Parts: structure tokens; sequence; C-alpha cells
């Protein structure tokens, strides 16, 4: 495959040490995935060590590594102090018929602190540390000149900067796309998925606080918040917390009667779970039960009172309208912060 050079997945055979282009020093495979590998290399010319992310050599991983290459110069380029945590593209080459983009370095994923958590959540402090990066990065995707929907946020997209410390960066562009050309109908991953886009209607940058609060709910239980199996366990692992969607909604989603059924009065219900809206976010968090599990009584940083800001904010962006969802300028001034 590609002269000895790739396998049978379309991936370049990693060598340790070997010499690209009279500048990299190929160290090991750090990360892999669908999109190909993630390799430290030493870069000779900056004298620094990168993240090398080595896409497959095959068409449809190659276009959408460009996408993903054109969003974030798009980004780089308005935040050169990279102060609004969306990881840095130093630049890119095709190499042995492989496009590679080269990053900074960075440390583990979300879900890997996670499984480092025992699966038992981070601190309501970290969460919010969390938050706040997260909300500052959403605030400057929807700058009119950038105007970009991630479309697949999950903790595996949102890495450490460094082991020890809480500053991140988010990752994964591929998926991405702007207000003004909008093209997918499937998007999201499962858990992560918005109410607009289960149901077929159309979406915003909206889609992405919906999957904000998911993540941040399950960084501090340490499970996801809605695990559905297919998409009709999606929507109903959904209503069990937040109870059946509005009906002005649901009475212009094309995907409505996947879920549910319109009554004679005009209402609508569930498609034959605990019921609708019983499955409380205040229970899930423990607002005032000691935290996920009871774990955090007894705890500083875990009081009644700072629960329920938390609860607030996540009820703002689980919020089923789009429309009035709230926005990154306004999560971040809320009390929580
Ligand atoms: C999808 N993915 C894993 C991805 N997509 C874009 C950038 C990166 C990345 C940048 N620096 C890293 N350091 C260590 C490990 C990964 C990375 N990872």
């Amino acid at each position: 495959y590609n002269d000895g050079y790739d396998d049978d997945n379309y991936d370049y055979i990693v060598k340790n040490g070997e010499k690209w282009m009279d500048r990299y020093e190929i160290d090991s495979l750090i990360g892999k995935g669908s999109f190909g590998q993630v390799v430290k290399a030493y870069d000779r010319v900056e004298q620094e060590w990168v993240a090398i992310k080595i896409i497959k050599n095959k068409k449809a991983f190659l276009n959408q590594a460009q996408i993903e290459v054109r969003l974030l110069e798009l980004m780089n380029k308005h935040d050169t102090e990279m102060k609004y945590y969306i990881v840095h593209l130093k630049r890119h080459f095709m190499f042995r018929n492989h496009l590679c983009l080269v990053f900074e370095m960075l440390s583990y994923n979300l879900y890997d602190l996670l499984r480092n958590t025992n699966f038992r959540g981070v601190s309501l402090n970290l969460t919010r540390k969390f938050a706040q990066q997260m909300c500052t990065a959403l605030l400057f995707l929807a700058t009119p000149e950038l105007s970009i929907i991630h479309c697949d946020l999950k903790p595996e997209n949102i890495l450490l900067c460094n082991p020890k410390r809480s500053a991140i960066k988010i990752v994964d562009f591929g998926s991405s796309c702007q207000l003004g050309q909008r093209i997918y109908q499937y998007i999201q991953s499962r858990f992560y998925r918005s109410p607009e886009v289960l149901l077929g209607m159309p979406y915003d940058l909206a889609i992405d606080m919906w999957s904000l609060g998911c993540i941040l709910v399950e960084m501090h239980t340490g499970e996801p918040l809605f695990s559905g199996a297919n998409e009709v366990d999606q929507m109903n692992k959904i209503v069990e917390v937040l109870g059946i969607p509005p009906a002005h909604i649901l009475d212009q989603a094309p995907k409505a009667r996947k879920f549910f059924e319109k009554l004679p009065d005009g209402t609508w219900n569930l498609k034959k779970y605990k019921p609708p809206g019983t499955r409380k976010l205040h229970n899930i968090l423990g607002v005032e039960t000691g935290g996920p599990g009871g774990r955090r009584a007894g705890e500083s940083g875990h009081t009644v009172a700072d629960y329920l800001k938390f609860k607030d904010l996540i009820l703002r962006m689980l919020d089923y309208d789009p429309k009035t969802r709230i926005q990154p300028y306004y999560a971040l001034q809320h009390s929580f912060f």
C-alpha cells in the first residue's frame, strides 16, 4: 500500500525516529482515530515539540481535513494571541500522500480525564473552569466573520493543554460548518445531539450550546446525561429529564412523528421510560443530597447555592427552543461564573 508506506487501513505506518522533510523527527504515536493518527514529533527548525495529525490516504478523509485546515486558518487568523481556547494549527503539508496538520502539542482529552476520576466526575470548581473556557470559545466561534458551528462537541474533542492544569483547547473541526454554508442534515454525536437535529429542523450555532450543557453535566457526574442507543432512545432519554418539547416546535418538525404523536386536543405525547420530565436534573446533580452519588457531601466547593446556580445555567443550555437557549455572551455573565 502506497509503495510500502501505508497499512491496509489507509494509515501511514509510523516509524520511530524517522526524519521528514529535513525538519521533523517523528518520536511516537500519541493518538489515533477515524481520521488517521497523531504523532509527537520534534520540529528541528522551530526547536519545539509538535503534534502532527497524519490524515489517512483516502479521499474522503483528505477532504474532511481540508475543511478542517480552512476553518483553523480562518480562526487562528482572528486569535493570534491564542486566547479563545481553539487549538492552534501551525502549518500543514502533504507528505507521502498524507495530508499532515502540525499543531501545538496537547495532553489528555476530557474523556480520558473522566476515566482518570474512575467515572465519578471532576469537582464543581473544575467543571466551572471548563465551562468558562468553553463558553468563551463559543463566543469566538459566533463572531460574524467566523460563524462556525463545531458540530461534534463531546469530551473526547476537548483536550487539556497540560495534565496538571485546567486550561483546554477544542479540537476537530473536520465536521464543522459555517452558518452561511450549512450543508449537513445528519450531525453531532448521538449523546450530544440537539433536539432540532433529532427533529430534522433548521439549526444554527445553538446546537453547540446544547452539546456543552450535556458535556458539563457529564464532567461532574462522570456519566453521559442522555446515553441513547439510537435516535428514538436518545429522544426518550431527553424527554425523561426535560418533558415533551413545546407544541410550537413539534408542529414544525419534519421528524416529529418518529418520536411523538399528536392528540385530538392538539397536544403531543410520546409514541408507545420514566414519565416525561420526572427524571429531574435537580436529582441527577444531587443539588440537595450531596452531589452526584452523594459523594460531595462534606466537601467544600459544593454548596446547595452553588449547585442551584449550575442547575440554572445547564437548564438554559438545554432549552428545547434554539431561539431562547442561552447564548455565549449571556452564559459568561451568568452567576455560576
Ligand atoms: C481529532 N484529534 C484527536 C485532533 N484533531 C486536531 C488536533 C489534535 C491535536 C492537536 N494537538 C494534539 N496533541 C495531542 C493529541 C492530539 C492533538 N487532535
